[PDB]
DNA sequence: GGTCTAAACGTCGTATAGGAGCATTT
DNA sequence: CAAATGCTCCTATACGACGTTTAGAC
């Protein structure tokens, strides 16, 4: 059986929490509904078997993405009894205490009322990308609730591993770079990106980690280079929280580009062609 | 001077997140 | 009816993932 925690930081990574208001058969003229939703590849339905398993609930699609949903209110009353237990700690946290308010205004029945219509738009208008040019003319003067800025330590090593495994990456560098032998220089690469709402994240994960630099550009990276901070700390972490879903096999690929470097013979024509391939075949360039 | 590692810097194109809205059941 | 939610399709930009140069150790 799936951790607990896996699941709340892959949901930390990939899930959604939004409100759909529609123009409508009703007396305020609008229709107001909840819905929770995480989404991956086609290729890790299973992942999300696993989670449909401890929750109990949520209903799987696949199609041209995999989809979990939670739109129902008892479905997504165990959705909260699952992030109140066990909490979200990136800026996605804000968005589920918008939800959260939202869904318990419309558990009460109180989103039938033109006050609590209204005082949903206020969340809604503060929520992921807000309030749409559609529902500005609509409603206009609306003013939108407060959002709560996060501001936290890695509560579990499974945790990590879920977040990881929706937005973290494992890739091989190469650097054209004449001052070497072959013509290119080999870095392994472990990298996490996200926008700088959560540089604080960002670093406890450094610290957590024990290693890996901060690269601003807005967005901030987190990145590994290191050969034995990636040796030492990075793999062993991983090895005995798994990374979860398609991204192991690249990082099983990663760990044997990591295994080439280390035995110093990446630095050789044959080596560098070697390790070539398996990247070219690795993330993206897979088909 | 040469070889190399670490990492600071640079940047593009699909893949997510987010969304909207009609159909069926409750 | 009307209210909830099942079901499916739409989209556009912030991560992924790829590439180059620099600081400087050995
Ligand atoms: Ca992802
Ligand atoms: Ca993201």
């Amino acid at each position: 059986n799936i951790s607990p925690w896996t699941i709340t930081g892959f949901a930390d990574g990939e899930s959604s929490f939004m409100l759909t208001v529609s123009k409508d058969k009703r007396n305020t003229g609008w229709s107001v509904r909840p819905r929770f939703r995480i989404g991956l590849h086609n290729k890790d339905v299973t992942i999300l078997k696993s989670i449909r398993e401890y929750l109990g609930a949520g209903i799987i699609t696949s199609d041209i993405d995999a989809r979990i949903r939670f739109e129902s209110l008892k479905e997504l009353e165990v959705v909260i009894n699952h992030f109140d237990k066990y909490p979200l700690i990136t800026q996605k946290r804000a968005d589920y205490l918008l939800f959260k308010k939202a869904f318990y205004l419309i558990k009460n029945k109180e989103h039938l009322t033109e006050e609590g219509l209204n005082q949903i738009l206020t969340l809604k208008a503060s929520l992921n990308l807000g309030l749409s040019e559609e529902l500005k003319e609509a409603f206009p003067n609306t003013i939108p609730a407060e959002r709560l800025l996060v501001t936290q330590e890695i509560p579990d090593s499974n945790w990590v591993a879920g977040f990881t495994a929706g937005e973290g990456s494992f890739y091989i560098r190469i650097a054209k770079n004449s001052t070497l032998k072959t013509g290119y220089q080999v870095q392994s690469v472990f990298q996490i990106t996200q926008d700088t709402r959560d540089i604080e994240l960002m670093k406890n994960l450094i610290s957590y980690l024990n290693c890996g630099n901060i690269r601003i550009r807005t967005c901030v990276d987190l990145v590994v280079t290191n050969l034995n901070d990636i040796k030492e700390k990075i793999i062993p972490f991983f090895n005995k929280n798994h990374i979860i879903g398609v991204k192991l096999q690249d990082y099983r690929d990663w760990c044997k580009v990591v295994t080439l470097i280390d035995n110093k013979e990446h630095l050789t024509s044959e080596g560098l062609e070697k390790i070539q391939k398996i990247k070219e075949g690795m993330n993206r360039g897979r088909s």
